[PDB]
């Protein structure tokens, strides 16, 4: 049976802790993959953490991080949410140095990108076997989102970028059924930049909050309809949520253009709430440290600066990183709306700390009907480690 | 299908060994979580051991026990009963430094408390996803039982405390269906103290034997009806079963008030048997060492001192700790009563032994129709360990 | 659905390798329980290896074998046949320093004996929970077989001994349905000795070949009918198959009495084949080294010395140990007879080798319609190990 | 339900990455079997990697590779495709120093060969238990293919060799249903040599591309019909694909005879594509390094040298090894043809590198409708390892 996912996103007043994997603390002694991107996606039976491994373990010499990001060894794997990315519980998914994954209600579909920068291949898997491919259309690091893709009534959707990471690139919507491409669309976005989209289903559409790695410190926003027509622009709110970024006071919002005139970025997310938005961001404006989520009244549709809620989940003394969106399937939450959820990656090691390696662990939060107090569910590993000596 | 759990508790003459996990002995070399509270709860398919981890492994530097009890890293996880709390067999349950869990016959419901002492959040999970929350109502370490909660005909019940741990606090009964709160009640108990309840279903009610951490060396007793009306008081028996406590000879029982005038305590349990009671306690009156279970004739309803049975399961040369109640589901035992069962936590390390760490393992016993001989199923680990050097 | 197991044992001309777990070789680096008695029993879905652990791992200090045989820590656990007794694949079964286990077609029934020598308790488990008990009836090390018990048409049968291990003891047949004792019988056997029976179903009866630890170098034989009437005696064959034992030439067989006048023994097995018997034994007459299986024509019913087949599975340069019987369920083999099968335990360490520890691994063989060549599937571990230094 | 496997092989323009296990990189720290032959075979539910272990782990002294190839310890085991051959995820299959395995749609059938060189035994397993045997018919190392066997409409087929490995030997087709031999055939092939066949189903027949270890640098080709009649010869293409071999320019193809006049070989594969063939081979003509797959137009039926496609998957700077064929079941791919797939073993250690041990890892590729760019998914382990010092 296909998941509908046609419902509204739940209006939430805050976010409750779902899981914490403690991967790096455990990896001090246990057998844990070195990873990045521990994103979460759910079937109607369970939620899983997906991740990119380098084929190496924490506290081992192969965790030497001199080896390139897009290596022959990178592979998408997964465990149940809350479990560490340990070897002995891991399900293999795809060969990938960039990835996305989602469930249509019957099976898991994953997409793994590997191969050379100049001509990469994305391999779509469905139910445990490859079913289709997408080759690089523009010859420059074909790449996906690094979070959950989005299945609505049996058809699944995701966004891909091919081209420069610090200039104008090319962006495409892909649609598949049962692991087979049934439609695609070019995203016209001159002046704009789209990387690493965080999507969720809402009102029968796919909504995505992405990363501008060119000039924007506000986040691009894509709203995809089932027929592949779309709306694209920026998160209207007059508060920047990318990193690096300037102060809130020095920012004017925009629904259409990138603002802030800064390079770089970090993958992030946001949730529409009628006309409001929940927006994640690191606490530091310059570093990937701390994590907070703000509700901006009318921030989805207006250049609003009306901040009505603020919740801290990782304090500014602690390293964060990537963040992404997913929803709880109706079959699991028991609700008649789509509970909005996010994961926060917590990066340990290089370049901020004195080790030969880099990994991350995660905390996952789910939208609830109540205000939830500030705290810090930080990584907690004690660095440096044994191999670092 | 919901479990009825409307049956009488079985009248038992003694207790047979169910399981022993040997976690710490195994953790000398294997990959085992450092834990506390290895409580047991059963679905109609199996019984699982739940536990609190600190995100660290035995024989690893992160097992340094200087890190606070209620830390960002603590997480409720579980394995099948008898298995060590090893990483590679563990199911993730909830972020929690205090917890309870039980099965309604369809799915597992768990409750995990985390967040700051002044404003803690309890996150209810049902079928693997968070479904509801309870925030601290009195601002002082919201906390649950650390043993199995209790599901009767599809509705599940548990007790929570918020407030001082050595003075008058506030106590509440919570009721949920399918992970959603459908009722609650304040427990009026002036002069009394309720911590860490050990509950079981009996005659269509929930009966709880708890821990008075204020002045009582006898144990408080709560009897909860489905409509949330209740009876609360103390275990009538003229024999104290908390720790620390005085000698039996210097004790007068009470059905209504705390007796003994001593602070502190340890989580424990008892089982109604008509008007008799089975009561667990450590053998030492001052230390958490040894474990014995006594049957007191008319000890549930009278200030009785008539001890008619005594069974030792952990000798006084060996460390014990927490103890808690659960029942065998009718679907598993094949009986028409609810087989009463308990677990005994066996704490190793600080503060009694010369190590940097603290963990525990467990032995689980189930009520049988026969007298069972004294023995000692103690932890057995050889301390100190490698990191302790 | 209950297994019938009412069929004839298959007539076989030899034995084919089923599995080898390589536990000790793997345990040089992996996380493997120290064990003894790796017996095999099958459900209609799979065959599992059961074993006794001491709660310790190979290459760890807790594997120090100074700790008593019948310790508080011993526990019955299991894995699928061919898998090493590693921690992370192990299913917990029972607290036990002596054990038996079998499947009735619906669930697993196990029996674990633990507690003090003077008053031991045997706890019967059914479907993962304890369901019944047997206390020591004669006060001297209550104990079972250490191999598969036997289920026929839903009722399961096993043999137990209580009393001296080197003199006249007491022996009993037990019968259970769904983990509940429904019948028992005393075995009258003056002059005889029964230990560690290896049973299988055949023609609607349970046949057992056991170990005389008193004076017999031939093996006692018990044939149990469903109503608990029985036939008891010795394996008629004029060839001794216990260890230690004398030469074949110096032996006269007996159907009724122990022959050989020697103490000690080793658990072993045999299979009726019409009037023939397959009999296992170590190759050495004095040591537990080597393993061979002989077919003696008319050896079940006559003092025959007519040896018609001989197959070696472990050469005399290599350590063996215990051996036991089980059958392939009809639902798995696809046959209309009960394929006879055995396991050979291979003991490494003390007292024969220079280590602080003792464990064993196994090879499992199944009866086939063809003559199978001699070879040696010995343990293969390289001793001593790391902790031994 | 039996798998049909009566469909045509899909015509493919190239091959997409399916999985990479990274076993040796992981085995630097994790608990990974030392293996060879990581072949892949699929049920309608999943694809598994099968492998031969020596009962030892990477980075352990038992991985000393002085121990013979056909040892008492070798055992066929399996994991899901993409997973490392780690202990704690491994399913035991058979005792074997040579093996094959395939799924008929209901259960797994495996065949494991063990025992002495002069009189080996092959034990057929079906659904987890041995069901039949084949003894050596010619007394000289009975042996199978080391890749997936082939099930068509419930009957499974495989090729076996018995006799010299560098001269004329004897070759046989075996056919089984439900693990029971129902037919066999001798392969008449004077002057020819057949080893280690790589088979797949195509048009209702089994097609096999094998290894001539006698004089052929081209590969023998066997086409088996359900009634055991067959066609046997050499891959017609005028391009040699065994290793060692000469240059392409110095080669004339043959449909009937071995060409090249060289000894030795390596297991390989090829796929019929109408009259074309996809042929795998190492890049080096003399070493097992690099891996490429070529499409030769009319190369199945003619001495063609018309190379129309070439795809590199392992570069010539990196070690390869064995390679083998399997297909995606229709139930998994969703197609109406049989997606052709292969695995490439990547051997690390002796004799090419300075270590005491030898293992391999793998990359698996599946046929797709698009041209896929050259890359190198090599093993990646950093040698030597810890025990090598
Ligand atoms: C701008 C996003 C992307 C463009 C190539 O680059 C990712 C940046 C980045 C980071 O931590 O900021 C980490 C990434 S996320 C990923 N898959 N691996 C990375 O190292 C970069 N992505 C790729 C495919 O190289
Ligand atoms: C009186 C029970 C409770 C009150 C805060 O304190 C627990 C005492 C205690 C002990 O071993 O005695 C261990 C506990 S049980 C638990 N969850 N962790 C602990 O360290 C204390 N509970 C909390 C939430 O901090
Ligand atoms: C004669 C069988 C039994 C009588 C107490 O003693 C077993 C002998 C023995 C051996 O290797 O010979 C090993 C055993 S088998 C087992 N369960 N553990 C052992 O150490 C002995 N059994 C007991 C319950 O102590
Ligand atoms: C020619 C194939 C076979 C003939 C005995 O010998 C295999 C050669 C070989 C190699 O890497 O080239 C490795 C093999 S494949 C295998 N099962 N083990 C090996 O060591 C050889 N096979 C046997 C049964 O010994
Ligand atoms: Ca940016
Ligand atoms: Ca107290
Ligand atoms: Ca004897
Ligand atoms: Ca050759």
């Amino acid at each position: 049976t296909y998941m509908n996912n046609t419902e509204a996103i739940c209006d939430v007043k805050g976010f409750a802790p779902f899981s914490k994997d403690n991967g790096i603390r455990i990896g001090s002694r246990g057998h844990i993959f070195v990873i990045r991107e521990p994103f979460v996606s759910c079937s109607p039976i369970e939620c899983r953490t997906f991740f990119l491994t380098q084929g190496s373990l924490l506290n081992d010499k192969h965790s030497n991080g001199t080896v390139k990001d897009r290596s022959p060894f990178r592979t998408l794997m997964s465990v149940e949410v809350g479990q560490s990315p340990n070897v002995y519980q891991a399900r293999f998914e795809a060969v990938a140095w960039s990835a996305t994954a989602c469930h249509d209600g019957k099976k898991w579909m994953t997409v793994g990108v590997t191969g050379p920068d100049s001509k990469a291949v994305a391999v779509i898997h469905y139910g445990g076997v490859p079913t289709d491919v997408i080759n690089s259309w523009a010859g420059d690091i074909l790449r996906t989102q690094e979070s959950s893709c989005t299945c609505i009534q049996g058809d699944c959707y995701w966004v891909m970028t091919d081209g420069p990471a610090n200039r104008q690139a090319q962006y495409r919507i892909y649609k598949a059924n049962q692991g087979r491409i049934i439609g695609q669309a070019d995203i016209s976005f001159n002046g704009g930049h789209i990387e690493e989209c965080s999507c969720y289903p809402n009102d029968g559409k796919v909504e995505c909050v992405c990363r501008d790695n060119w000039t924007g410190t506000n986040r691009p926003v894509l709203v995809i309809s089932p027929d592949l027509s779309y709306r694209v622009g920026y998160l209207c709110a007059g508060i920047p949520s990318d990193t690096p970024r300037g102060e809130d006071a020095q920012f004017t919002g925009s629904c259409t253009s990138p603002m802030g005139n800064q390079g770089y970025g970090v993958k992030g997310f946001g949730f529409r709430q009628g006309t409001d938005v929940w927006m994640g961001r690191t606490i530091s404006r310059t570093s990937r440290s701390g994590f907070e989520i703000l509700r901006i009244k009318n921030g989805w549709t207006q250049t609003s600066k009306e901040q009505i809620r603020k919740q801290v989940v990782v304090d500014n003394l602690n390293w964060s990183g990537y963040s992404g969106s997913f929803t709880l399937p109706v079959e699991l939450s028991g609700k008649d709306c789509l509970v909005p959820c996010f994961w926060v990656e917590m990066i340990r090691g290089k370049p901020e700390e004195k080790t030969i390696w880099t990994s991350s662990s995660s905390i996952v939060m789910c939208g609830v009907d109540y205000e939830v107090a500030d705290w810090s569910w930080h990584d907690g590993a004690i660095l440096p480690f044994d191999i670092d000596k």
